[PDB]
């Protein structure tokens, strides 16, 4: 048993996807008429658009996840058990499980990277060495009832979500509790996967179901859930996930229960096996 999962924001870096664009030429054109530029030249040259910003990072990590899995099953014959992605990378799993096509999925993240990139007076740190537990008592014992979990990453790393002013406090709470072995804050200016993302949730949950799902082909398991998408809640479950807990940890777990699992990262860079790695240590 084997399953693909796509890495998310953080994994993109210029030449992303190289040579796979003239290849899905089509999908390449589509993508560019639907975002209003080129999206090859958003991922591989260093002269145009600059791929970190998040309005442009979700198409482009979007584009070049699916079309690294259409090389990939195209290349081995093999379509996976499951599929899972990591916040951004969970549209790239419900789009090769068939939810929607190509088109339809870069509509969504389009629009999810413009309300992820207005969101302002935000901040969020990982903290490595305590579990999430650990997190949320001191968080708490701490009185910054502000701050939420928005990754759950490894047993060990869990990245926090709130205000700016809040990831500060929070700094010098870690920093100085025992197992804490970093604090490190993250390039980011919105408070991404919690309460603070209320707002864009909903106007993002419109957007959603304006669109018509279909049946999925593979299992996708949910970053809200760390479960496998329930058929009947699809569009439900997605639009839970910009303002919930991205629970990988868990999501690894229940995939590692499945049976003698593999794991492969469809997309750029090696992020998402490092803490698969770290999960099945
Ligand atoms: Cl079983």
């Amino acid at each position: 048993m084997i399953t693909y999962v796509f890495p998310g924001q953080g994994s993109q870096q210029k030449g992303m996807g190289q040579g796979l664009f003239e290849q899905y030429q089509h999908l390449t054109d589509q993508a560019d008429q639907i975002l209003g530029y080129s999206i090859e030249k958003l991922c591989t040259e260093k002269s145009y658009l600059d791929v970190n910003h998040t309005e442009y990072t979700q198409p482009a990590l979007y584009v070049v996840n699916a079309l690294s899995y259409l090389k990939r099953v195209e290349e081995t014959g093999r379509k996976p058990d499951f599929a899972a992605g990591h916040s951004l990378g969970e549209y790239n799993a419900l789009m090769a499980a068939g939810a929607f096509d190509f088109e339809t999925g870069l509509r969504l993240v389009k629009k999810r990277g413009e309300l992820m990139g207005r969101i302002t007076g935000g901040g969020m740190a990982a903290v490595i060495g305590l579990s999430k537990e650990q997190v949320t008592a001191v968080l708490e014992e701490h009185r910054l009832y502000d701050i939420d979990v928005a990754n759950e990453n490894t047993p060990q790393q869990i990245v926090i979500s709130g205000p700016k002013k809040e990831i500060e406090k929070a700094r010098a709470v870690f920093e100085n509790t025992k197992d804490v072995k970093l604090f490190h804050p993250l390039n980011v200016s919105g408070a991404f996967h919690s309460r603070y993302m209320n707002e864009a949730k909903q106007v993002f949950k419109q957007y959603i179901d304006s669109f018509q799902f279909a049946p999925l082909a593979i299992p996708v398991i949910s970053n809200v859930y760390a479960e496998p998408y329930h058929q009947d809640r699809l569009k439900d479950t997605l639009s839970e996930q910009m303002d919930n807990t991205v629970k990988w940890t868990d999501s690894i777990r229940f995939l590692m229960g499945r049976g003698e699992m593999e794991f492969a990262e469809i997309g750029p860079g090696t992020v998402l096996t490092g803490l698969i790695h770290r999960i099945k240590n």
